[PDB]
Order: structure tokens, then sequence, then C-alpha cells
């Protein structure tokens, strides 16, 4: 049974960059629904798989990827943020960023561009390409998870679904992106990065 | 030059089913952007087409479908709503609905189901199938327009992008759907339906 | 465990409409491969599901749908064909056709055009819409199965992947479509129809 | 007006790696058809664009991308092959390869696996990422062109549609991939590389 993880901080801990109403709804409503729906979906799948019902298994893919991806993305997202975030990463992560994107500011502009560029619902990601052994930026549609659909290891994710910012930033997604850089938990991003150094 | 059409009513004309803040932003911000971006896109396309640059034409498809679809959908959407909407359609349209969906209430449940079922951004539609000569319900992803991607003639569209209801209904999309039935302009839907009787 | 079914006739039984080489290859190589890969993917999914590994389950989706769909489609396809086939169906099925498509010839035209219209690999299908209670034609990309992705019940399928006709008809897919009508097992299509119209 | 280019060699010049029948069919039938349909679609788009008919422009997208992409891909493909080809590239290109893929053999392995991995119709490509300033391998579905959909500059393409190898290698796509390495025109791949690495 997958479960809803607690936030590492309070709902208003990220004010004024992301207000508490958004954090409260995003976590307790959106994330909560994905976990429960994901559990329901896996259950149906085990039955379909047990019976060898290929048609059912295929019909259940949209729900599994959507709710499963919803669970994966937000679980990472919460840890990607922090009341004491912002600033810049250090050591290896920072050097990697400089190496792969020219500079930290150029990196931010690129991830921002990818996130702002998403048409409809989706996510912007800073991931690690194990095969090439370098950082890479990618955008994912709807709730599709990064690793499961591209193979890249997620390091930092920027949720650009409208529910992630509309109450506060309305249609101006760029304002949301500008603000979120202030709460990025580079300590966590660094840990995820070092995890791929093994 | 395509242009932003005026609303057939005031921004607060649909209260309390869809508040004025949503109508104001949806029209003056979201729709406005699509028109302007659509004009910019067509311009680039004419240049690419004139030069026979197939690569550019293909690279411009996402922007053209997205902004073009955005313009088409909202233009129809505004006319699909009315302060004096609600109730049920009559004559041929109503009979068609009964014939194709059992009853008007069954129809509403089906269009509601399709709209609520959209994962991510999108639209729910009541369209007309010219080939089969009957009504049909379809859901479209992101800003993809109904006729351009399915061939069906749009009659009634229900926007389920989060910007269409989040400020007022938050994550509870079903509340938004319940409410919108009160402002549906069946006079306009009927006119669009009769237009296919030719 | 899924298994490759025996063909219900000799590899050269559909001559000269679909030659023996194609039939033998199509069955012993193409269908056989889908079965083996299907069984491999399902086993991996069983492990992923047991571990609650959502990322793995999602990554396995393309292979599960491709091979599973391949198995589903070809299994139906073989029964849809017969050496003593051809001609036209009778009774209710024929009535439903003329009713839903105008006439048999118009039906042939519609299905043929859907099949010839497939860009890349895919299938054309005559299915049954249990919701609307009527026949419906649809086309599916690559190996995507009809029911698992559209909800329609498969009645008659026409494989338009190039391996299904290239050796004999080369690039002329229309000649292939014209020929196949001579071996359609209308008795089997009738069974499938009456089976879901209970 | 787009035109079908002449092959830079005899139809049987790539024997026995890719036989004459395939070459002649591939060029005079498949590529020729893409050109004609491309010219038809573009003209229709010119009319739609002139009328500000967004619905028509969007409906024409599938045909424009399919035939336009078909033209782009095959035009490049012919130049990528040569009767006196094979072996390994030299200078900077060879340096970039060993650098971005470990070695030439690892590169062959990577491109081969990407090409053999295509489910349905598609292409495997060795391209150049101008943004990252390095080589990159990618696979495109159906006739979708590399640059128009990924932004990568095409250097070497491997057509894995079944019409590109079925007559000779049947279902064994890997044998086809192994053989094609003998006719790769590394001189042309080098030109494309140096052309975008200015
Ligand atoms: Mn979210
Ligand atoms: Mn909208
Ligand atoms: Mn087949
Ligand atoms: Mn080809």
């Amino acid at each position: 049974k997958h479960s809803l993880p607690d936030l590492p901080y309070d709902y208003g801990a990220l004010e004024p960059h992301i207000n508490a109403q958004i954090m409260q709804l995003h976590h307790s409503k959106h994330h909560a629904a994905y976990v429960n729906n994901l559990n329901v979906t896996e259950e149906k799948y085990q039955e379909a798989l047990a019976k060898g019902d290929v048609t059912a298994q295929i019909a259940l893919q949209p729900a599994l990827k959507f709710n499963g991806g919803g669970h994966i993305n937000h679980s990472i997202f919460w840890t990607n943020l922090s009341p004491n975030g912002g600033g810049e990463p250090k050591g290896e992560l920072l050097e990697a960023i400089k190496r792969d994107f020219g500079s930290f500011d150029k990196f931010k502009e690129k991830l921002t561009a990818a996130s702002v560029g998403v048409q409809g619902s989706g996510w912007g990601w800073l991931g690690f390409n194990k095969e090439r052994g370098h950082l890479q930026i990618a955008a994912c549609p709807n709730a599709d998870p990064l690793q499961g659909t591209t193979g890249l290891i997620p390091l930092l994710g920027i949720d650009v679904w409208e529910h992630a910012y509309y109450l506060q930033y309305k249609n101006v997604r760029p304002d949301y992106l500008k603000a979120i850089w202030n709460v990025i938990n580079w300590e966590n991003v660094t840990e995820r990065y070092m995890a791929c150094k093994k």
C-alpha cells in the first residue's frame, strides 16, 4: 500500500513564494487522491494480471500512469522544496551544472524555459542521464513521471499544472517560476544527484 | 487577422455559477493570448510555406494547433454560455438528444462524465457526426479543437482546464460541472445543431 | 501463460488473396514473437507490482501494450479469415450494416478507406459500440488493441502493417485491401456480433 | 514545388546489403508518393492560411507532417548511403563519436539498438544537439522528421519501416541493421557534422 507522505514542513512554511492555501490543497487534496486512486488501480491490475486479461491490463494503463505518476512526482516535489531553500547548490552538483549548462543562471533560465513552455498540464525536470553521465533538462506532460517515461533520474521537478500556482499567480506562470527558485531545497537535489554517483 | 471577440454579456453575468474573476481572466488574459500568439504563428507559417521550409512548418504545428485551438474553443465556449441559460433544449435538438442518449438527463451525465474524466487539461464536447448523422460526445486534450482533430461539428463545449474553475471550485471539478449546466445557452447550441441540418 | 494459437487452416488456404509465405511468416514469426515477449513483460510486471515499483510498472507499459495488443489482434485476425470466406454476411449482421452504413458496399468503402488511410503501422476495425448499440468503424495505430483502447468490441480486423501484405502487394496496399474481402469469414464476424448484442 | 531527387547511385549499387528491388521501390514509389502528397497538402494549406481557416490548417497537420517528413527523411537517407561506403569515419567526427559514445563500436551498438527498438514504423538517428554541442542518438515514429520534432540536426538516419527491408530480410530487422553498416556514406555524415559544428 503506497501512502501519502507528510510534508517536511508546514503548509505556510513557503510563504510568500507559494501561499498556504495552495500547499494545503495540493498536498491534502491532489496528492491524496493520486495515492488512493493508485492503490485502487494496482488492485484492479493484479486481478487482471492474475486472469491473463490483457485487454483489462491495457485499459488500466492510463489510470496507472496518471495516478502512479501523480504519486511519484509530488512525493519528489515536496522534498525538492524547503522554507530554507533558495540560493545555489555547491560542490559536484554545482560543477556539473556549470559544465552542462554553462552556469547556474543559464541552467535556471533553461529549466524555467522548459517549464513555462509546457502547453497544458505538466512538469519541468532537471534529471540525470545515467548512460551519458550528465545532467539533462526535460518536460513531461500531465502526470507522466520522468524516470518511468524517459529513463532519466529526477533531481528537481517544477510542477506547472495550473493547480500549482493559479490561486496565487493566476495566468502568469512566469511569476510562479520566478518565485519558486526561492524555496528550492538544493540540499535534497544534491542528495539525489550524489545518489547517481554510485 | 483573427481577433478577440467581445463576450456576449458582462463578466459577472454568470454569477454565482462562474464568478466574474474567472470570466474576466479567462477572456481578457487566456483567450487574448491565444489570438495574438495565433496571429504570430500564422505569420511565421506563411514565411515557412513561401520558402518551402518543411522543417519549419512541422516545428510550428504545436504552436498553431495550441493557439489556433485555443481561439476556436473559447470563441465557441462564450457563445455556449448565457446569463439566461440553463433548462433544456427543445424541438429537434431535444429529440436528437433523447434519441442518441436515451434522455436529456442521461446526456448530461455522459457529457459530465467525459469532462470530469479528462486527465490533465482539456475539453468535453457534444458534437455532430455528419457521416453518421447523429450526436456524439468526445473529449479533447489540451487546446486541440474538436472539428480540426475529429471531424465532428462542435455544438456545446465544456472547458475543464483548471483555469476555467479552480479559483472558485478548487480541485472539485464535479462542483464546477454541476454548476455550469445552469448557464448553458441552449438557444445557441440549437442554432449550431440546426446549422448541420443543411 | 499465453500461447500462440494454431491457425484454423493451412498456411496456403487463403491463396491467392494472401499468399502462403506471408501467412506462415505472419503466424510463426510475428504472432509467435508477440506471445513470447508478452509472457516476458507480464512476468516482469508481476514482480514490479508485487514490489510496489510504480516506475517499473509505467516503464513496462509500452512493451505490455505492444506485445499484448499484438497477441490480441492477430488471434482475432486469424479467425476473421477463411478459405471458404468472401461474399456477404446475412441476417442481423447484414441488417445492422446496411442500417449503420447505408449498405454493404458503403461499408466496404468505409472500412477500406479507414484501413488504407492508416499512416504507418496499424489496423482498421469494424467494431460494436455497446453504449450506442450500433456498429462503428475505427483505426488503431501500431499494435494497440481495439477494446483495450476504445472500448469497442472487435468484429472484423484488417491488418495494414506492411509485413501483412508487402511481400505480395509491395507498396500497393489498396490491392491488398481489395483482395482480402474474398477471404473474410463472415460466419465468425457474425458470431462476434451476436455475442455482444445479447 | 517540391521534387523527388535522383538517387546518387544505381538502384543495385548497394548490393548485396540492400537489394535493387527495395531500392527501386523505396525511391520510385515510396519517396515519390511523399513528394506528390506533400505538394498537394502544402497547396491546400496555402489556401487555408489565406482564408484564416484554422480548423482546416489543423486538420491538414497530420498529412503535412507525414508526407513532409517522408520527403525530408528519405532525401537525407539516400545521401547517407554509398556503394563505396562502410568502414569507419575519420577526424573530428570519429573523435566526437568515441567521445560521446565511448567508442565507434559502442556507437554502432547504441544506434542499432535504438533502430531495432522501434515499435511499429520509424527511424533511428544519429544527430547533433547544437544546444549541448554534442552528438545524440534518437528514434522517431512513423515519418516524423528529426529536426522538425526534436531540434536535433540529422547526421545519419536508419529507416526501419518494414518496406525498407522486408522483401530481403523479412521479419529479421537485426540482420538488416547489421548489413547497412557496409554502405554508410561516412563522407556525407562528416559533411553534415562539420556543417553544423561551424
Ligand atoms: Mn501538482
Ligand atoms: Mn480555457
Ligand atoms: Mn500483423
Ligand atoms: Mn522508407
